[PDB]
């Protein structure tokens, strides 16, 4: 580009895999003494976690590691910012992909094959995702680019949709509480969410996501795939931002006034290999799940459909509350 931003979004976009290219880049997965990269990595600093606020039970049944076990962080100069790496128990990433790419996109919500309206919705994605595997076109689920819950957008009132409000995913709903209560929001309510769909060619450009505090409440964001490289900048669109990795399951949490910086997915990084997925992913959700538990088995053919789909995607989850945004 031509200002500071644009130039490390078109750096990063450009950028080279597995080359001094990303030396720069915040890995927060890495164990270090904030060394290594120069301006970037000296402002990682430990960001404490409110651990008594989730109890056990809840963290398992929200298919997470115990609070205590997790490790948060800020950025010197970002304030309301936190970054956490993936605190999902082994398998329970595949759950959450699951309800993205299967049940969330389903139709009383809405999503990008349409505006707000329906389109004829002519033989069902998953089914159909599910036999274009069996059978050797640019499939249906290839296309979902976003998908929203709770609350949706209108596009000509540029608000919010007026007599279609949808009831807000449990699940969903009890992960994000218990993420947002261990960072000290223990009465957040998920009630707005947008899912985001990504290719390896896809990128996010330089935005903020609203413009006015006096409403504001903490926003969640969720990954899994391939990896991305976030830019995190400043209030103004020109001031350089911040890079660093967002690997699959990691959890950023923007309060305060963070929620107004410009932010951007420049790259989303092929495999190293070119297809296949992370290595948290190796491990599969578990046969039997407690009783107790938010999250529900997955199938074969389910998992066989998402295992094929990650090799080259990242999805996204962001959450946040209402009680608004470009
Ligand atoms: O993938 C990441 O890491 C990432 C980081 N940011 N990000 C992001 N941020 C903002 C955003 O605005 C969504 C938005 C706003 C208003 C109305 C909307 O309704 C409609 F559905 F579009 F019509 C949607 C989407 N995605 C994703
Ligand atoms: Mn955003």
């Amino acid at each position: 580009g031509e200002d500071a931003f644009r130039k490390l979004f078109r750096f990063y976009r450009q950028s080279r895999p597995g080359t001094a290219d990303l030396e720069g880049v915040i890995d927060f997965s890495a164990a270090h003494a904030a060394r290594g990269k120069g301006p970037g990595a000296q402002k990682v600093i430990k960001s404490q976690l409110n651990v008594s606020s989730v109890s056990e039970q809840n963290a398992y049944r929200a298919g997470l590691q115990p609070v205590s076990k997790w490790q948060a962080y800020g950025l010197k100069g970002y304030p309301g910012f936190i970054f956490i790496p993936n605190p999902f128990l082994p398998g329970y990433q595949w759950h959450w992909v699951k309800q993205c790419l299967k049940l969330y996109s389903q139709k009383p919500n809405v999503c990008n094959l349409d505006k707000h309206m329906s389109k004829e919705e002519t033989q069902d994605l998953w089914e159909q995702s599910k036999e274009f595997l069996r059978y050797k076109p640019r499939s249906l689920l290839e296309k979902l680019r976003w998908v929203t819950v709770g609350y949706h957008y209108n596009w000509d009132s540029k608000k919010y949709s007026a007599d279609h409000y949808t009831p807000f995913p449990s699940d969903l709903g009890f992960l994000s509480e218990q993420v947002a209560a261990a960072c000290g929001f223990e009465d957040f309510r998920a009630e707005a969410g947008i899912l985001n769909y990504y290719r390896l060619d896809s990128t996010l450009g330089i935005h903020v996501d609203r413009s006015e505090l006096d409403h504001s409440k903490p926003l969640l964001s969720f990954s899994f795939g391939q990896s991305a490289i976030f830019l995190l900048g400043g209030l103004q669109r020109d001031e350089a931002p911040t890079a660093m990795f967002m690997h699959s399951g990691d959890i950023m949490i923007m309060s305060g006034f963070s929620r107004l910086l410009n932010h951007a997915v420049p790259r989303v990084l092929p495999n190293p290999e070119g297809e296949g997925l992370p290595h948290c992913l190796e491990a599969p959700l578990p046969a039997v799940l407690p009783r107790d538990s938010m999250v529900e088995p997955c199938s074969m053919e389910d998992w066989q459909v998402c295992a094929s789909y990650l090799k080259t995607a990242r999805v996204n989850m962001t959450v946040r509350q209402v009680l608004n945004f470009p």
